[PDB]
């Protein structure tokens, strides 16, 4: 096991032997990997085309070093709403808005997230501008989830030993297999999720990883390129249920949604994006609401897949009903208020 | 241009635009590229499959930054005798020996190299023989004149390559950078016998030499050697007049026995050095056979600097000249004279 061996195999376009991807990530996280080695490995794996085995190994190492939540503190049916980012469109924070709404429908949510990478305001930037605490440690994220119905795991706080890899990722400024790893390494390990993938060529592999750990996940790619379920056109969904993956194309027109234009979903700085969260939770009708409800419903469909009695059309119809109701009743707006108060009450 | 633009293009499996490889390499050469960006570019260029245009851009930037030899110092017909390396097959430095013979035959040789990554490369073997390997430009120029051979130490002549060099060692896998050695001789000889281990990159290297109108034999032993092999046939890319000919070459057409890959082995600086003195001392057998044939090849490349050069008669002249330079003790005496020069 060594860098020349592993890098040599990748550059010869061969899949890694079992344990090699794991060995490599473990080196990255114990500080025994040079930035050049980290970059070479990220790039070579990408051009070879990563397998689910390899990417699962990498995320496995990461999770094996992540700060876990206290035992018996994350409900068996908790869901995440998170994406790779890197979609190149400056959007409002559809995942963070959908998460709030999903929690308010009564589904426990433990969202993994981070500050912006290639946009003006990431999930964490926006939650912060709203007055939500993005700085909580495990014991306090667990309390948030118990008391409020939602917790936020700020990726850097829970994965401090990934710091070198995250730096190299940003130094290279080209998407690689490493861009998959955030959504795959929520430290609370929820079993369900709506998982956005910006990179169409990698979403299948991502779904393979969720499939191996028997998650109930919808891996989503907007056909306009969004790492979210889009309203401008169709979305490609890799539906992961009972250890397998099937590829579906989803059309919001089937559920009465008008086509939107990308520029209608455009976001701004943290303050702009925060005001957009408030306008949606306050009942403002239009494109942004439609996209939040659609994404919230996809998370709820994922949640329902944990039972496997679940049927695709009734699921979506229930998801939409529940998501819209959570906004309409004020539950979602009140949930955000209660989330803010919780963090201020220490 | 930018790194995100260049790296994204390479990972989507596309050839670079004109001048992007030059841009990237100039960033690397001016201390402006982070190690991660160097490594990213090196790997992605390698897995995309580099073109002759791209590799020419890279080599060009290196030569722009290289310490040159003084003007009117390098004869028009100087040759190089060199390989990419990366062979894995730890053999005696056939290049270094062939080069001494070529010089002793009266063809000016200006060579170029670093110490081995592994166990004794061009530079190492030469040091064990007593040659001063890291003379500066003026002294390499005087060596070339007075001795008929000189050696340009890569860290001495390409010292802005240090950032790329660090990354090559950390990565420890062959990349496109492994190709640049034969392509970045700071004395810029126009002729050469150029060994390439990688079979799929030999033709690219040849394309680069064709662009600069070099009279070069880029050689690949159908047995994986980065020199003309006696084990089997060889693939030669004959570069002259700016065009390439891929032909297949058999030494037995000139009367060479076959050999075993094992008979060429040797690792220690002192083991390769002793094997130099032995062949130059007239020891017959497979090592000399390989030295002579590679020396002849470099002589054939030299001859191709004249348009009216015929393949078979040129090779006959080359072998005869190479054999004679050893047999008369001319090669042995040049090496002793070389050793003595650096004093
Ligand atoms: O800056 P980018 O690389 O283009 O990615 C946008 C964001 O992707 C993640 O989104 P997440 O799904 O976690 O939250 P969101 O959709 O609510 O922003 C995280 O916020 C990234 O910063
Ligand atoms: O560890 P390696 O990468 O294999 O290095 C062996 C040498 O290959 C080249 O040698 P050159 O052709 O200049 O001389 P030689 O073939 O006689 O050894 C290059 O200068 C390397 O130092
Ligand atoms: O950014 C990522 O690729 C990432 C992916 C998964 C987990 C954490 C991640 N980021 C970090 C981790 C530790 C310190 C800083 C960061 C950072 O984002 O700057
Ligand atoms: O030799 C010089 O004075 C010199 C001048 C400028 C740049 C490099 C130089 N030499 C080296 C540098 C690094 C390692 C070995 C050497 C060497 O000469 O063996
Ligand atoms: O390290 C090498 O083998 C090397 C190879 C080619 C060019 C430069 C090189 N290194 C240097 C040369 C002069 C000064 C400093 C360095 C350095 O390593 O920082
Ligand atoms: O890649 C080779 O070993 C090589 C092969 C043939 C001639 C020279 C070579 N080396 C270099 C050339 C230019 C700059 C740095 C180097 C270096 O090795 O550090
Ligand atoms: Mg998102
Ligand atoms: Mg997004
Ligand atoms: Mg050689």
């Amino acid at each position: 096991p060594s860098w020349p061996q592993i890098l040599g195999r990748l550059t010869d376009n061969r899949d890694l032997a079992r344990g090699q991807a794991a060995w490599a990530m473990d080196q990255i996280m114990t500080g025994n990997a040079r930035p050049a080695q980290i970059a070479a490995f990220a790039v070579a794996m990408t051009m070879k085309a990563p397998t689910a085995d390899e990417v699962g190994e990498l995320a496995g190492v990461m999770l094996s070093h992540a700060h876990p939540l206290p035992a018996d503190t994350v409900p068996d049916d908790a869901v995440d709403v998170v994406g790779t980012g890197g979609d190149g469109v400056n959007t409002v924070n559809l995942s963070t808005m959908a998460a709030i709404v999903v929690a308010a429908a009564g589904v426990p949510v433990v969202k993994h997230g981070n500050r912006a990478a290639s946009s003006l305001s990431g999930g964490a930037d926006t939650l912060e501008a709203l007055g939500v605490r993005i700085d909580l440690g495990p014991d306090l994220v667990a309390r948030s989830l118990a008391e409020v119905g939602i917790g936020f795991c700020f990726a850097p706080r829970f994965h401090p030993s990934y710091r070198h890899a995250a730096a190299v990722r940003r130094e290279i400024g080209v998407p690689t297999v490493f861009n998959l790893l955030g959504p795959l390494t929520n430290p609370a390990r929820p079993r369900a999720g709506l998982i956005g993938c910006a990179f169409a060529d990698l979403a299948e592999v991502m779904a393979g990883v969720f499939a191996a750990r028997r998650s109930s996940v919808l891996v989503v790619h907007g056909d306009d390129g969004l790492d979210e379920l889009t309203t401008t056109t169709t979305s490609t969904i890799w539906r992961v249920a009972a250890g397998s993956v099937d590829k579906l194309t989803f059309d919001p027109a089937g559920f009465g949604f008008a086509r939107a234009q990308l520029d209608q979903l455009a976001g701004g700085d943290a303050q702009a994006n925060a005001a957009a969260v408030r306008a949606v939770l306050g009942g403002a009708r239009g494109p942004v609401r439609d996209a939040v409800v659609l994404n919230a419903a996809g998370a709820i469909v994922a949640h329902a897949g944990l039972s496997s009695r679940a049927e695709w059309l009734p699921a979506w119809e229930e998801g939409l009903r529940r998501a819209s109701a959570a906004i309409d009743t004020g539950a979602a707006e009140q949930l955000l208020a209660r989330w803010v108060r919780f963090g201020r009450q220490i």
